[PDB]
């Protein structure tokens, strides 16, 4: 079983979008700027991985409905 959340980035250039992780945090941020290239929208989604996540296995994928699905696969105890 993997781990999977979904961020809102409909408004969002793909250039803008941008995906930080770490040991146990992913980050999500974008900013879409204006005609003359000024902020005018900007957020960060910035979670905090579960112990049995690994961060080196995050996967994104952009789809067609403006929404972005992290996803990131767990090694679970055994």
């Amino acid at each position: 079983d993997a781990y999977e959340f979904a961020v809102d980035v409909r408004d969002f250039s793909p250039e803008d979008i941008i995906v930080t992780t770490s040991n146990n945090h992913i980050e999500v941020r974008a900013e879409k700027l204006a005609a003359d290239g000024t902020v005018m929208n900007t957020f960060a989604h910035k979670s905090q991985l579960p112990e049995d996540v690994d961060p080196t296995s995050v996967t994104s994928a952009l789809r067609e409905d403006g929404s972005l699905t992290i996803r990131a696969r767990r090694h679970p105890h055994t």
